[PDB]
């Protein structure tokens, strides 16, 4: 279980912005440290409402699940927080924050060689999780965190987690399932049930999208309605400007979830761009 965090060791800062029934904060926690040293460290702080008991439980056992799987590219979680009447989830501080905002705000300075990189990073974190059978279920770009820019000298790579896999789809409103196409799949849209490690396969192709894009959202401009018609009449996502992934893109949203391609087969077909 997660370690408990005292409401007297954290400092809540300002407001990273909201998810759905969940509120984001950059906040600091007092710790002692290794050899007993005090820290004043930052963090981040994902804070959902005890009112919302099934939100609450679905949020922290998946937070729960994925932390018992230490590895490089998955988002390091210290502890919760559950002093008063919020269930506050205690962060590691990303310095760069979330992919898809970084997206929009660097596009005219991002080169293809950039966005492989990336994508390769996160084929790698799908598929230590695939190997470990564990569905994340809401992969996108705003769940990618940049820990470390490019190093436009010594040619250092950027360094990209993923975030926590958050409340499940199988417990939310249809309405936001709907509102969450072309992330959720189609499978996904006819039952929350069908979750499964194939949803993830779907999403990663998605989020290359982003990636590709400069952060546009794909579909934004279809309302909910145009959105299911999308899946209705089998439409797939428009190649980005930079084209270069629309090909796994596509291969990635098969509307078959049992021919979407193993996160094996994603990363050599990455390694061959
Ligand atoms: N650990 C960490 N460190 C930092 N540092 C930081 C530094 C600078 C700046 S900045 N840009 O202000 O300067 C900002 C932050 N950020 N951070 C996060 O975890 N952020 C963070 C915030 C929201 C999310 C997130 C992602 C997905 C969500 O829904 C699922 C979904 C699926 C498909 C389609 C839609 C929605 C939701 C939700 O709806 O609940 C929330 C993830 C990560």
């Amino acid at each position: 279980v997660f370690h408990k965090i005292r409401n007297e060791d954290l400092i809540f800062n300002e407001s990273l912005g909201q998810g759905t029934f969940t509120k984001i904060f950059k906040g600091v926690r007092r710790e002692v440290g290794d050899y007993g040293q005090l820290h004043e460290t930052e963090v981040l702080l994902k804070v959902l409402d005890k009112a919302h008991r099934n939100y609450s439980e679905s949020f922290f056992e998946a937070a729960s699940m994925m932390s018992k799987l230490s590895h490089k590219h998955l988002v390091l979680n210290y502890g919760v927080c559950v002093c008063g009447d919020e269930n506050i989830l205690v962060q590691e501080f990303v310095k760069f924050g979330s992919l898809d905002t970084y997206l929009k705000k660097n596009k005219n300075c991002i080169n293809i060689l950039w966005k492989l990189e990336v994508a390769k990073q996160l084929a790698a974190a799908m598929h230590f999780l695939e190997e470990n059978t564990l569905i994340h279920g809401n992969v996108c770009a705003k769940n990618i965190l940049l820990i470390r820019e490019e190093d436009r000298k010594t040619g250092n790579p950027p360094f990209i987690k993923l975030s926590d896999p958050g409340i499940s789809i199988t417990v939310l409103p249809k309405d936001i399932l709907q509102e969450r196409i072309p992330w959720v799949p189609p499978e996904c849209i006819e039952n929350p049930k069908n979750l499964n490690l194939a949803t993830d396969k779907w999403s990663f192709g998605t989020t290359l999208w982003e990636i590709c894009s400069g952060g546009d959202k794909p579909l934004s401009a279809l309302d909910s309605q145009r959105k299911l018609q999308f899946y209705e009449d089998r439409h797939q996502l428009p190649a980005p400007k930079a084209a270069e992934l629309a090909n796994l893109i596509n291969n990635c949203m098969d509307y078959e979830p049992d021919h979407r391609p193993s996160f094996r087969a994603i990363i050599r077909d990455l390694n061959s761009l």
